């Protein structure tokens, strides 16, 4: 038999069942009573799809425990993941002194694996359209922390139509889902991401005291940053009290600034990349930092391997 | 906040929605808020 459960949403129930025994850590995604044809046959192209594919940073399945098997009352299959270990990308953001942000670098992973994750996904044309600090699991690596992106296919699959629509479980951040329109364009991926991201580095995003439907005018009468009452703000120039690198106010307000847009959205000097090459050269770039004593506190320099000492001397 | 229109007009609507909400219970509407509508004033 098998063990126990982990969060709920897309077509049911996520499950952490073992053969316990060597303990065998597999998610279980299980349906929900019955839909359309289309609808439950969906379910299956889901399946066929998170199987289809393997990245780190994004689960693969484990296809079926054939120990136990069918406790399924679908004659429908089920779906069997490499569960990751206590790393729902949330957790942490709550942590409770990541209040104010969460600046490591374990920003600088997460800034990229997902943005190889994603990489993988208009790869096979298959837009993720939501993203959530809850579907990511920052899970244990064999060197610094691998993090997962588990439970999620609401998956707008180019040619195979879309999964789902099922609107489920928090909403508080995806792009112009003003329930639906026609843009289901990739772009709505680098929306939710760069919340996803500007939360990371410090707690909030264009804004979510307020709400959804309340926001709308949140899309500003809109690149700028806004408004108050007695103290209350929801921002995006200026990216606040938090706890970054001096020089990644260099990325951010730059980065972001650009991340988080509507319809097409990149950065207007250039065709680069959207997240990729802007979000990898501003991720990559080696930095030395020189403190002084001569009390300016710090200095710091960006080097390429081809520069010395007198260099910076 | 503000604006040049404190014309009589205000009374007018304040008026209303009082006596709407009398009549019934609500306004053209008071769950969400103040800047929250806005919107309430219609697109």
């Amino acid at each position: 038999e098998m063990k126990e459960r982990l969060g709920t949403g897309g077509f049911g129930y996520v499950l952490r069942w073992i053969h316990q025994d060597t303990g065998e850590q597999v998610a279980i995604k299980q349906c929900r009573q019955e839909l359309s044809p289309k609808n439950r046959e969906r379910w299956c192209l889901e399946i066929q799809i998170m199987k289809k594919l393997n990245h780190p940073n994004v689960v693969s399945a484990r296809e079926v425990p054939d120990g136990l098997q069918k406790l399924a009352p679908n004659d429908l299959p089920l779906l069997a993941m490499e569960y990751c270990e206590g790393g729902d990308l949330r957790k942490y953001l709550n942590q409770f002194e990541n209040c104010c942000g969460l600046k490591e670098g374990p920003i600088r992973t997460l800034l990229s694996d997902i943005s190889s994750a994603l990489r993988y996904l208009h790869e096979n044309r298959i837009i993720h359209r939501d993203l959530k600090p809850e579907n990511i699991v920052l899970q244990p690596g064999p060197q610094r922390l691998i993090h997962k992106i588990i439970d999620l296919g609401y998956a707008k699959e180019l040619d195979q139509g879309e999964l789902c629509t099922e609107f489920v479980g928090t909403l508080q951040y995806l792009a112009p889902e003003l329930l639906e329109q026609k843009k289901y364009t990739v772009t709505v991926d680098y929306w939710s991401f760069g919340t996803l991201a500007f939360e990371c580095i410090t707690g909030f995003r264009p804004f979510l005291p307020n709400w959804q439907p309340v926001q709308w005018h949140g899309k500003v009468r809109i690149v700028v940053y806004d408004d108050l009452t007695g103290a209350v703000k929801f921002s995006s120039v200026l990216p606040t009290p938090n706890h970054l690198s001096g020089i990644l106010a260099g990325k951010l307000e730059r980065w972001l600034q650009c991340m988080l847009m509507w319809h097409q959205r990149t950065d207007p000097q250039n065709p680069n990349v959207g997240c990729f090459q802007a979000l990898d050269s501003i991720l990559s770039l080696k930095l030395l930092s020189v403190m002084n004593m001569v009390s300016g506190r710090v200095h710091t320099y960006p080097v390429t391997e081809n520069e010395n000492l007198q260099n910076l001397k």
